[PDB]
């Protein structure tokens, strides 16, 4: 049904007898499970000649899918798109369509077009070694991470981001926080309680930043990490995925940045693989930012915490939509989950 409907969308954008077709390239991970895009193709006929596109969709997901969060608002996602596309040269996908009602679907679903590329690996995870972003060069490593930082930079600098972003809105940091505590909440519904979280969300409450968090907010990508933007020649050529987007902090989205990569080395560790250590470091992180930004950023360790528990609620719908498809069964503790649950520990041991 989602070809069916694209379809119909192009029957009525394209000339008549353009007689589209549309079918599916891609609509599941390496593993099988359902995608956050889906990938179509869609052919048609234009002066006697075939035309072929590929186009992509991100559909907001059902209940019974077990989706990660507790709400979604795919029309602040493509807004948002839409917006760095016109301010800024951060390259973005062309959106194309949004259908805000869920009336044709089921649910809400935006298209945008195909941008080719390659992806740092999440599966096996990138710093497993045996891919293209982990058998470059040192120097073209580099590239790629700093070419990263610019894109976050220039992101951080559209102005007077409140007003332009008002859709996605005391302090931001503030509502952002319980924004967490309300994913948490979800979360727990679907597996449980972990005592380790609720600790750390007492942590936090009592070491705030403030000083981070009176500075002017800027726009946060979210899941602010090389997993999710597309290359060629260690270039972005599109960012991707903006389900986190917000107003807040910007040290959010460096931390963020910085500390998917320490979860990823990680599991290499624990998959006794030596990663990749001299990529995404925070000192080279924060020198390449501040150079472009002209910004100082504040301490980030309240933030890598904080990152901390957004990567364990990840984790704790991850484990959930597992048991619901019988993958795995309910575990005897939800930390087991949280492989980076000790870098967590020995964070909130240290004293800034
Ligand atoms: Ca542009
Ligand atoms: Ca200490
Ligand atoms: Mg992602
Ligand atoms: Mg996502």
């Amino acid at each position: 049904t989602l070809p069916a409907v694209i379809s119909r969308w192009l029957s009525s954008v394209l000339p008549g007898g353009a007689a589209p077709e549309v079918t599916v390239e891609s609509g599941v991970d390496s593993t099988g499970m359902s995608s956050e895009t889906i990938i179509l193709t869609a052919r048609w006929q234009q002066d006697g000649r075939s035309i072929q596109q590929k186009l992509v969709a991100r559909v907001a997901p059902a209940a019974e899918d077990v989706p990660v969060f507790p709400t979604y608002r795919l029309d602040h996602q493509f807004e948002v798109i839409r917006l760095v596309g016109e301010l800024t040269d951060v390259p973005v996908p062309r959106v194309r369509w949004i259908e805000t009602t869920g009336d044709v679907l089921g649910t809400p679903f935006f298209l945008m077009d195909y941008v080719e590329g390659v992806v740092p690996p999440d599966v096996m995870p990138y710093t497993f070694g045996d891919n293209w972003f982990a058998d470059a060069p040192a120097e073209r490593q580099r590239q790629l991470q700093d070419a990263t930082v610019a894109a976050l930079a220039t992101l951080h600098s559209i102005p007077n981001a409140q007003n332009t972003f008002s859709f996605l809105t005391d302090t931001t940091l503030h509502r952002h926080f319980n924004w967490v505590r309300s994913w948490y909440d979800f979360a727990v519904e679907g597996i449980g309680r972990s005592p380790l979280l609720e600790r750390t969300f007492e942590w936090l409450q009592s070491h705030w930043p403030d000083d981070a968090a009176a500075r002017e907010p800027v726009l946060l990508w979210g899941d602010a990490r090389v997993g999710n933007v597309l290359y060629r020649d260690f270039q972005p050529v599109a960012v991707l995925d903006w389900e986190m987007v917000a107003l807040g902090p910007r040290e959010l989205d460096v931390a963020w940045m910085i500390f998917a990569h320490r979860v990823f080395q990680e599991l290499a560790g624990l998959a006794t693989l030596p990663g990749l250590p001299e990529v995404m470091r925070e000192d080279d992180v924060r020198a390449t930012y501040q150079a472009l930004t002209g910004v100082e950023l504040g301490d980030l360790h309240w933030f890598y915490v904080y990152s901390g528990v957004m990567w364990a609620c990840v984790f704790m719908r991850t484990g959930a939509r597992r048991v619901h498809f019988g993958e795995i069964e309910k575990p005897d503790d939800v930390e087991s989950l949280f492989y980076h649950a000790g870098l967590m520990k020995h964070l909130l041991g240290e004293e800034h």
